[PDB]
């Protein structure tokens, strides 16, 4: 039914949801001159009549790369004190499978 239920990210759907997030929060939400990746992840799912809606809630930290560098998702996280930047987001993702579209509804991020 229409009801939210959990999941992880073997999923390759929710992979790809998350992989959205991701970038726009690289490209739009944070500033930062350097690229962040997840940290912790968790994840629910919900099938609505026209799509499917996902929810995560992403702890990200800052990473040694800066966002125009290539190869990323691999780059160490900065551990140095002092410069350890790291932030909880929530985000609810539509998807309409069948059509590959996929949007941010909403989001909520907080420096942690």
């Amino acid at each position: 039914a229409g009801g939210i239920h959990a999941t992880d990210l073997n999923d390759k759907s929710v992979q790809r949801a998350l992989d959205f997030a991701i970038s726009e929060y690289n490209k739009v939400i944070n500033k930062d001159e350097y690229y962040s990746r997840p940290l912790q992840v968790m994840a629910a799912y919900q099938q609505i009549v026209g799509g499917v809606n996902y929810y995560f809630n992403v702890k990200f930290g800052r990473t040694t790369c800066t966002k125009s560098q290539p190869n990323l998702d691999n780059c160490p996280f900065n551990d140095q004190p002092k410069l350890k930047e790291e932030e909880f987001c929530s985000f609810q993702i539509n998807e309409v499978p069948w059509e590959d579209k996929i949007s941010i509804l909403n989001y909520k991020c907080r420096k942690v």
